[PDB]
């Protein structure tokens, strides 16, 4: 078995949930020793099983070990600070100033080990009384603006079905962490990281509040005779075949959508007219007539689509864990390597499961 | 000035638009040397600006670049080229599947001649086959992907995601695979080729829901209706569950039988969500968000993009920075990751188009 980036490293997650143990399950996947701590009966995670026929924590948490403490105790306390000592990174995703009650704060763990990284995740960061709140994935996104632009049928705010903040932030986290561990070997500097899912999801939506701190068409999903067609073809070359292949050449030369500037302005006008010629074909006729030509567009899938489709399977993202009834299918990270495999088949921990080992006497 | 973790280390970023750029932009932020190669005229996007003069996609990603402008068609840039990746510790491209190898740059060609070099690249679908050679950008990336499932529009469209959350996204997970590269050179001694597709990480963004596709809930977390406005409430856990029945004045609905447990209130959140905006129905969102707030449960108003950069929270974090000298400044959000014993920031502007071409392409 080949070598992998983080061999040798050892990791204490202290997290929960979602954003912070998908970092560390990046770190589990790069080689690291990764080791979950958890409350008495496992991380609540665990039981928020939403399956019958456990989402949240199975993809998120294989190959890790796993101990169980209750940081009530003075007891616990000291034995997190002996396990902190042989510990080369430090992962915790809790409220802001919670980690320093519990005596296990940055000063408290780097004052004993010289070499330890310090790796902070919170949902507003901290750096003050607005964000000392706690938060989720649905909360921050919100509070950041991601229900922007998009209007219902009743009127209530666009909620996103899926952890965009959560997930986007793990990944955040995990090259934090990863670029602490480059500072610690290149300049002997074992650093404090912090990483906010506010501040994530600020970033992913930059280019827009960009805008209010100081498009590009056609880029939209288009009605056809069946179903629906998402093109992207704002550039003067594409725009230009775009309109050739839909048969209106009259669109290219047109004063009101000659220019780039000028087809964002009459946005409504292009869509009117665009779907008007769209009109002839089906969405998936379109869809072949247009990718044959070169052009970007494709089919807004569903997640029961996408699953199957062949580019899916042509990627390789899935991975079977477990033993025979109790395997399951899981996603894999999306980074890939040519000298070694970012994947475990390690199925996660039971709670505990590693108390004997790393716990002292 | 002190030290960061990639000086001395040099990037060659062939990339454009917004994905492969911002991950140039990061390792810029970590002190890494980054030289952009350009066409002549410089990137595409370097012309996508708004009125006041703000390109929106390449100046926020290119800060403390550096330029070189070449016709990578000609046998004279090739061999420019291959002289430079010589002095560059990792390579940056995202052109369309097999395009390097065409021009005589790819993987093979580059580290043949130069075995320390790390080659990243940063693909549309993966390029692993016919079905991943196509060329994507952020839109169409995610609509395949699935993005636009279960959210209803008014016109009964697709809705369309407005901010590009696929390309931010792949830029933090192809720079994370470049600093990984990085650590596997110092430690293993091995200088390694890494793939990022777009689709894969739309993909691993959706994870939790596609998963259920795959081996073919926690209410109340969502958007609820008030007097005034919409709040958004998450408080599935018990502890949270509670309090917020006793806060809204609903002490029935914690040992009710349709919403005692938390997979009940998963399967029946249409009649908890009429039950609880009923209750909320006495208060504005605003009057209902600071009362919970104060009481430790998670929720917010859904704010505009408008009102976030207003908001005392951002102003908390030092979201921003300007760009350039005295008042010919533009304010642009800085990458999220912070560092105790650095700053991960430059304040430099981008380079224009073929700046640096002196420097670099020699003929001194
Ligand atoms: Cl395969």
């Amino acid at each position: 078995n080949p070598a992998k980036p983080l061999d040798g490293f050892r990791v204490l997650d202290f997290t929960q949930n979602v954003a912070g143990p998908l970092a560390g399950q990046v770190l589990v996947d790069l080689g690291a020793e990764v080791i979950k701590v958890e409350a008495p009966g496992g991380e609540a995670a665990r039981q928020i099983t939403s399956v019958l026929p456990a989402t949240y924590f199975l993809p998120n948490n294989r190959g890790k070990k796993s101990v169980t403490v209750d940081l009530t105790t003075e007891q616990a306390k000291q034995q997190m600070l002996r396990l902190a000592d042989t510990a080369d990174v430090v992962l915790e995703a809790f409220r802001p100033g919670t980690m320093e009650k519990l005596g296990l704060g940055p000063d408290d763990l780097r004052s004993r080990n010289p070499n330890l990284i310090y790796a902070r995740l919170t949902a507003y960061g901290g750096n003050g009384p607005h964000g000392s709140r706690p938060g989720i994935d649905l909360v921050v996104a919100a509070e950041a603006g991601m229900t922007t632009g998009m209007p219902t049928p009743e009127g209530k705010p666009q909620i996103i079905p899926f952890q965009l903040v959560a997930n986007a932030s793990g990944h955040v986290l995990a090259q934090a962490v990863l670029a602490a561990l480059l500072h610690r070997e290149r300049n002997g500097v074992a650093d404090v990281v912090q990483v906010a899912m506010y501040d994530v999801a600020v970033g992913l939506q930059a280019n827009q509040l960009m805008m209010h701190l100081n498009a590009t068409q056609p880029s939209d999903a288009f009605r056809t005779a069946d179903g629906y067609i998402v093109i992207s073809a704002y550039v003067p070359k594409h725009w230009q075949k775009l309109c050739y292949l839909i048969g209106r050449p009259d669109l290219v030369e047109d004063q009101r959508f000659a220019e780039q500037r000028s087809r964002s302005i009459n946005y409504a006008e292009l869509t009117a007219e665009l779907e008007l010629a769209l009109a002839s074909k089906t969405a998936t006729e379109w869809v072949q007539l247009l990718q044959a030509n070169g052009l970007m567009a494709c089919l807004a899938h569903t997640w029961k689509q996408v699953v199957d489709t062949p580019l899916f399977a042509e990627n390789d993202l899935t991975l079977e864990v477990g033993r025979g009834a109790d395997t399951i299918t899981v996603i894999r990270t999306p980074a890939r390597y040519a000298s070694f495999r970012a994947v475990v088949t390690d199925p996660p921990p039971t709670a505990g499961e590693h108390n004997a080992v790393f716990l002292a006497r």
